[PDB]
């Protein structure tokens, strides 16, 4: 289970952090699979493996820890977690919380998301950006929310309300600063699920989320997001539909992750941009 | 804590016997803001559960209880104090209560809730008694009952036909109409949402759309687990809060108090 | 429980090379009340799971039954490993995992399962084409935790899961041997279990587009298909889903055995006669 995602390891983990960089983050961001850029275009940036977070969760690449990455990006004190923890690699609930917890008290505002997702909506294509205005935690409605267990008071309520989640001025933003930049084509919004996985979901699955008002399917971001909502932090979340959902058993195409990461390869420019853009134009600062 | 076996339940239960002499036929769960009932308990016995050797305990402040008496004439142990799974309680935690329940002599387990109104034809402070119910945390392998069935209790795999006793609802409403409150009453499906987090509006609409009527966290394991043992099961929901369907879109209390005393009032008696 | 990593299901498969000659290609697994193929297993020599150090545990013990069956080496796990139980994903892994490491390339599995659909007739064949991992979508896939590259991809595709070919090949052996009216293609979703399904959920998963309805089957599938191993499944509808909630019709497990072990022989017929006419090489 790591460390109890409790104010008390949470603020050992946030002063070790606060030792080792002078940037306050306004705003914390989460790269989701092949969306990396981001995080390299900070500015005057202080990289912090996990490795060297005592008591923050790790996860690496093949070997390789993931970073915090504390800077500016359009002007803006950021923190990027580069690498995320999702729950289908046996990352407990406090795993998961624990970085969110401690973006929230080295004073993150805003949580920004981006994650690699199926397009279950049909009138998505590869590489559109699928805001999420709304999700559905399928783990959540079943009895793996990641909020289950004794409620973290210090951080926030027993029963977090979900309502707007997906802060609609963010959203509103983030669709403005696409189409002001001419990719609102590109921009949807939509309605996320979260397949635990880490099983691409088979096409009746896909049929059925489809039906149930799902836009777009993946394994992460929510369980962030819950905590993220839980402890005050607005959340923004964009989905890059890495695949096209297959709806149908009698067919060829089969989901894998290789082209969800050069898809991923390929919009990451475009997102890093539009994450810099939306960053510059947020609004209290 | 200690496995719902059939030892482990016996234990508490012998204990509690020795505690009080009231042998309860109705075990009563109250919800969230709910349970103004077991105050109109008669000659009760207040039995807290921290004086319980193996009985789960409840939550700063207010302690559990297992309140002992009567009320409309029947003998009754009420639970103040419930137990959600979201607080992270294990299915033997939350099953044992219940299994207590029956070896205690509970032949009929009563159970309110606070619950969102997904059903449109809902209003706040609806009386939704639950006809069925949508067990999703069930289908998704967190069934209260998952792991080695104490066969001492039931059977291995439970049917839920007729899990919430038709008789005992139709005694409910018909107990509601004659009471004047009639109108309020409600019948249908219970979902039940692990929780803790309240459904987003994406997660009420697919709830509506999967036939649900309701939807809290509560509830559907305790059901599973008194129907397991034989225990007929009366539920209802208090709509506390109509569901928001989309994104871009007290007086109850002792009414139901009063509601179950009423029924209890007109329950068969052997 | 043990890991099912590479070394401890490399561990198990050597023991168990150790007490058999017979390399399996098909790797059977038997559903509720439809072990009478493990009875027609030629040249067989039976592994009680006991006998086997570090394998899972299940009952009279389980048994892994290797020999031949339509003049193919098959295994064949008589007594599986249900998530309702209790056991741990690796417990229900490692199984499929030696399988793959004694050679098994076809896993065809059998269940008993309510019939969803309206159409399906207690005792039919539901094939299964495609699934609903309702435990899966919930993060309790079988995969969760540390991927084991040594058997498979970290994120699984599932799209031809259960092997058109297969699928193709078992109705054309069921038309052909008279019973092709009996068996149906459809979507299974698991319900974890172990409560049958209530009306109002047999019609939620009924409006999901699931056909039938079981409790285990797509965790050994997903083992199967992260390591390659081909799979064919088939629910026996052992009850017709009950979705009226004032039906006084129920499931009964007693009930669901005897539908099983009725229909068991012919499913073997099947099993055996499908089995004859997998390609070799
Ligand atoms: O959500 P992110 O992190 O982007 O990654 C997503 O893409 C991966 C598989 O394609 C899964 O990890 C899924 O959750
Ligand atoms: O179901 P009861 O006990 O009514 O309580 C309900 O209300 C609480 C949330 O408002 C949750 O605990 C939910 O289950
Ligand atoms: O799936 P098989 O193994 O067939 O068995 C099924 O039958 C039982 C329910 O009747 C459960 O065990 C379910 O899994």
């Amino acid at each position: 289970e790591s460390v109890t995602a409790n104010i008390e390891n949470v603020k050992k983990v946030a002063h070790h952090i606060q030792k080792l960089t002078s940037i306050v983050p306004e705003i914390g961001i989460i790269c989701g699979s092949g969306l990396g850029k981001l995080a390299d275009g900070v500015k005057d940036k202080i990289t912090i493996p996990y490795t060297k977070i005592p008591n923050f969760p790790q996860t690496s690449v093949v070997g390789h820890s993931g970073n915090l990455i504390f800077g500016t990006l359009s002007g803006r004190k950021v923190v990027v977690m580069q690498g995320r923890f999702h729950m289908y690699e046996g990352y407990s609930n406090d795993t998961v919380a624990l970085p969110i917890r401690v973006m929230k008290l080295l004073g993150v505002k805003i949580l920004m998301v981006s994650n690699a997702a199926g397009g279950l909506n049909r009138s998505l294509k590869l590489g559109d950006f699928v805001i999420l205005k709304d999700h559905i935690y399928l783990p959540g409605l079943g009895l793996n929310n990641i909020l289950v267990g004794p409620n973290q008071e210090a951080f926030g309520t027993r029963f977090p309300a979900l309502s707007n989640a997906y802060d609609r001025d963010l959203r509103k933003l983030a669709v403005q600063v696409a189409e002001e930049n001419g990719f609102g084509n590109l921009v949807h919004q939509g309605v996320y699920v979260m397949n635990g996985g880490p099983c691409y979901e088979t096409p009746a699955e896909c049929t059925m989320l489809l039906n149930m008002g799902c836009d777009v399917v993946g394994m992460s971001t929510i369980p962030e997001v819950v905590i993220a909502r839980h402890c005050g932090i607005q959340v923004f979340a964009v989905s890059l539909v890495t695949n096209i959902s297959v709806l149908d058993v009698e067919s060829d195409l089969k989901p894998n992750h290789e082209e969800v990461l050069a898809t991923g390869a390929q919009r990451a420019e475009l997102m890093q941009s539009w994450f810099e853009k939306i960053i510059e134009k947020l609004p209290k600062d």
